[PDB]
């Protein structure tokens, strides 16, 4: 499993892979690990397929109930609070992931939160069992200065490098790109294989 | 145990084979595996006889409770999502269980269930100690356009290399192929009988 | 790690993958799995890297001295003999191995040897975490009747299958043929590459 | 496994399957578990692979070599009596075998020998995980009167059971029949065959 | 411990030993493990003989109760129902028996509970430390088409194998049959000493 | 397992039962227990079959050993003292048994070793599971006044009573009587037979 | 601790010894196990002192208060389905006790309860440590022929041959006598002082 | 703990860092990790000091015996062998140990060996902790067409980035450069300083 | 992570670093572990992240509720004994953290309180895996007749020596100084990146 | 135990403090743990007393072996590489110490060894548990360009605040001097009293 999130000046950049082990071995090619869960918000799930999947129905309803009643978005802070929150209540009996939390309410912001219920904010960030090859191609090769379509060069790029060497991640990478301007977009599976072609990565 | 489930154009075929062992040794030659549990769904159950027996009747009652309330049947993805919070919710002292959900709502679906409540989408899936053998099969014969004649034929020949290899299977094949124009129809033995002996697998 | 041996009427054909992994992670792409250890003897490798390595070296001296002093080629059986006692004298402190011998003496023969040196004669045998994925494509398309440029594409199929469901295998196909009329032959790499490309398997 | 040995008037008869699980799963269906280790002895072997091919290798050349100093065939007891030394010597790092050895010096006999060395001369006797199967057969129709033809059926039938109820058994059925009129005799495959569908196990 | 229950075309034949060990050795020659429970229904128990007594009330109130208010008596497959529910409920603090329940709604059923509440119906089932050997009877000498009388012989001539194989086994022979025209008749205990004379199992 | 050795005014009265099990259940109905190891000595053996029988071997060539050089017969408290130090000298890697020694050199004796090679004289002793049940028959009827006949009386009764409630002793009783007049005299089974017949025990 | 149980043609004979070993070591030599619990019935308790009084307790109070009501005793095979659910319901927080209950209804009965709650009906029965001594006695001298005195002087015997063996019984005997004619008879301590020297016990 | 060695068209390129853990805490900032062993050849050393230092002092000495006596430097591939034997002699009492060997006999080669002995060639490979974040670079920007000069900046790049994210790893980096016109030159500290204030890594 | 607080004459200064460590490795460089909970009140968090992060939400409420009631600040050692209560209730479910609470009411105070609610008041107190390094500091140049400008330079020296040292310690050091002059007043980055050049901590 | 070495330009200092704690407990104020090994080399030692003073008198026997036969003082490289092949080769078995050898053969050096027989030079270095609190000290003050008198009041000040942190050190302070003008010079106690004094330390 390999999730990614970058910030850029006014975009926020998630990008995962779609390979589940489940009864040990490759038994799905591709799985869903990024899902949109606002009108400028995602979320990256690794670990356990059971307790991410709950945890995602759990924000679905959490945000759009929100939005109801307070008529205006939840600010990405106070999404990362708010799962923070229910983790570490039950940090004992705890749910076995890792999250990552991106989107714009005014800016940019991805946040990574531990099963404890540990929330940080960085301006990138990476998860799973690939993620220390993600960090090393972000450590030399990620600028603030970029543009969109650099950044989604980058995140396939990173994406690419992890699974040359991490056996439980691969297939193909899902890209989702959010600004104000557009909203929540997730790149079409055909503008992804064209960018693997001209990058070079096969 | 070997169960089987795959995905055609118009059509979902779920087989499994009969083999139950119980205080070790084979003292049922004539299990039952496959149930319907829906107009158009059906669900394979491996691992614990007694949990998987309790789900498949919780199941039966709450998809037709649904569709007496609702006038509609049950969404195969619903489906899955109902089992996938059942089983989540008692992950620590959990049905030692793993679940094939298939059917068809308005498309063909297969859905595959472990323990812990994680549901992932497949145009194919198998489970059981005999299922990495079904999985050289279809990942070396498999072809999304075959006709439900040759699915059919494909899933004979699947299980029949797992019952050469794994101890834990055996006896007679059951198949069932569901249709919305004929619904869910199980197969004759006899037809499958037939079948095997012109495919060659004795 | 996936290795194969197959018997044909007067050829021996073995083939595995290159993927190795340590200190967990892919760490090696192209790892050497397939030996020749006599003029018509090769062996296969599963297991821990530095227990097998030992055992090739091993074999090589001991069959070159035994050449050498009888004037005639170690038997096939003869060969899996000497690997079991080996193998069961430290039993209890064992090499942590799976094994694969094949080779013709008046006629093909595969041995299957276990750590505890366990021998046992088959027309086919497959070792390593991929495995059960090829014994699926051996059962239902394994003959005894075909050629020696037919048996070279059952074996492509069955490690491509392997590698499409095992983390664990990988990387580039390394197959050898046997035959009294040719000697142990390698063969080339631009040719697997070809079959691939004309069997389908990308 | 299932291993039997019976005694009649003048002839000893035994017969085992040949289905090896090694790595779990069924890796081999045509295992040897029947060896000739005298003119007039053979011996059965149940357990680990490894620990049993040794000690059939052993006693061939201790019995062969006793053969050649003392111009006679070492007694059935006395072979008993030898691998009851063997296995008690190393009682703490033991072989994890059970060992069924007959034949006639000038009466027949069936001894069993365990893994501490204890031996114990019966009229019938049986091991593996299938024996107690075959034990219920031979208390309900085992005689000491049957003729040589009669006890080959009843250890088919007995056999037959076994693999019916143990999933550890199977393969085709191996059968020797030890007189001093016609020495160790090992029953063509051919005849057995005949042998079952006239007895009806199909 | 030895129970057997055996299907006919129109009976249903339940027999068990009455040997019980109560903190080690035989301290009880002539207990009771075939009971009564319905009109058309009987009950066999093997393992722990608290929790089976215990069972055995339960399953004689629940019946009377249903025959009261639905004026008929309960299905045996809604019987062996009932029983998993219960079993299954206490799964991880479980009663440690094996139950086989038997009786004729409208044809002969014989089903096997075990103590997680799997629930599998069969034409013939056998339970306790003795069954396996009673399965090697079966396996050979079971015919569907047996009579009332040579279904009696055959159940006695099991448990009398067992009771010589089987050292948690003795005492003497208890039988019940149950037809739709006599209702559940248990056989006296002199018919059944007269069998065994007749049979020559002493 | 059940061995009783008594002691009479000239005579010495040793009986065991023929029990065996082996890898659990009845396996051997006429194993042997009790050996002649010198012309006025007898050794009865309980606990592992292995270690028993190798000790009954050295026995035998230690005290014909002794015979040859010193003209004379061992004496039996020199046979119990020559047991205890080869068993002591091996305590924390012991012969899991329990030996019975007794015969005539002036006198009865009969000697009880353990297995850490703890000696004792005694006018009669038990081993075995049984062996409770036979120290109560023992308690409460034997007397130093009885005949030799009273004498083989006891120990059939004694035995019987403990294959009445011992699951793990049975099948027919041997006896030995040591005598000076008459030497080692193993009683034939058709005298026993014939006791126990007129003693009532069935 | 020795307690015994036997049933006559109409009596119940009841008998234990009376040590007591708390904190190790013999502390009181006159402890009271034997228990007069309703006009008819009887109760003999071995195991834990603590759970044994509380028990003893509480069956005193709902025989009293079922009599009060019913107008009736409660018949004895009652009075062990009430023990055998009380002991059940707690069986994983158990009672370390076991039990006999016997009395006369309309016939004498004898039931032996364990800490699990298995109730079993028996003609005679022994618990305690020193009960196996005492099966010895009662298998070769119990008959159900005997009379009233003659069954007194069988209990001294049997509990007097296990305070010869069993260091955990000792102590003066107490016999109780059960009949419709004369009710609950506790013996006078002086008439089976007289016994014991007129039997030869000493 | 952070190595790294790459092969280019004539030249092997070796770094690492100099950050040493023990006792836990920063207690060394420049330790050594980088060792030249003979003319040609360098090895980097991962894992126990104490270990790795010994092994280093065994190579040097056996590489220069090696020399003297058969006038030649010792191949890279025999110096990768000889290492492999010796841990794989001692794989239960192991070096804990990880261990890059490189060199150019007639071709550059590296080599990369782990505790038990097992050797595999490859391009480019890296130890330690920080080895993960290394690959991820290398699997980004390794070119075989890159010049010393480009390949010298690739590793300097890669072990910075290890040392952003791997808390082990730190310190100042040594970097040796192996070709068979210059022989193994170590850069100056003074050289690679001004390297990464080009480079940019600060 | 290395956090400490200082006492001066009439200002406190609490001072910590930036290292976050999650999932192993250094995946945050810049996490927050200072925090402003009151007008003149700070505390400073070691330990897990999600138990840490849960109780400084828990303060800010608490003190601002006890603010709005009381119409005054709570005290600082009222702040400690409201700390010091919450964790001691929950002590055998703990929160894995250490504590530092440093303001003025009317005087400075800094109390450390320890996961299972020990605290004790101090002029100077660490911690976290750096402290002891900075104890060392504090030991030999700490004075209570400091300034405030040189309060802070000790504070900045005794971090940088445990980031020197420490490796789960790093990034930029995170200064505030509390004052009833100016309040709770964080220091700005700029100054001091200013104060470590012209302190010569690089 | 605390224990410090230094480097100067052309001196070594090295100072350790006396406290030994023995069945735990202050049982020694005034404990040895700096010891001359040579004319111009001392060790100091950390953690078990009886292995370090044992490994002493090893080191000082040895160099002096040592320069009677080369006529030269052992290199202090050399000290520790002798001392590192001590330690590795009983690793699994070790000496339970932490040493620190310091000296000049041509320049000063000093050495850390760990218990497996790591060694790394090291401008200064510090061992014990009140070490930490000493690097915190040599962090903030130390610095190559001081005289030799202000070495010697670095080393007392760190040591002084090793012990009032760390409560197994304390006692008088121990200072040598190493210069090849004046040899090893043991400071006189009455200087370092009147240092610490001077310096402020009480």
């Amino acid at each position: 499993t390999t999730t990614v999130g970058i910030t850029l000046k006014d975009a926020v950049i998630m990008a995962t892979e779609r390979r589940v082990t489940m009864e040990n071995f490759i038994m799905h090619k591709n799985g869903k690990k990024l899902f949109q869960i606002d009108t400028y918000t995602g979320m990256t799930i690794a670990g356990l397929v059971g307790d991410a999947q709950v945890l995602v129905r759990y924000m679905k309803a959490e945000l759009e109930l929100y939005r109801l009643q307070r008529r205006v978005n939840m600010p990405i802070e106070a999404v990362a609070t708010l799962l923070s929150n229910m983790l570490n209540q039950v940090k004992y009996m705890p749910y076995m992931v890792q999250l990552l939390v991106g989107g714009i309410d005014t800016a940019p912001h991805v946040f990574s939160i531990d099963a404890a219920g540990g929330s940080v904010e960085d301006i990138y960030a990476s998860t799973g069992s690939g993620s220390p090859f993600v960090y090393g191609v972000l450590e030399s090769q990620y600028s603030e200065k970029m543009t969109v379509d650099e950044g989604v060069d980058l995140v396939i790029r990173a994406i690419s490098a992890a699974k040359q060497r991490d056996s439980a991640s691969g297939g193909m990478i899902d890209v989702a790109v959010i600004t104000r301007k557009d909203g929540y977009v997730q790149l079409p599976t055909d503008q992804i294989e064209s960018r693997i072609r001209k990058l070079g990565l096969i």
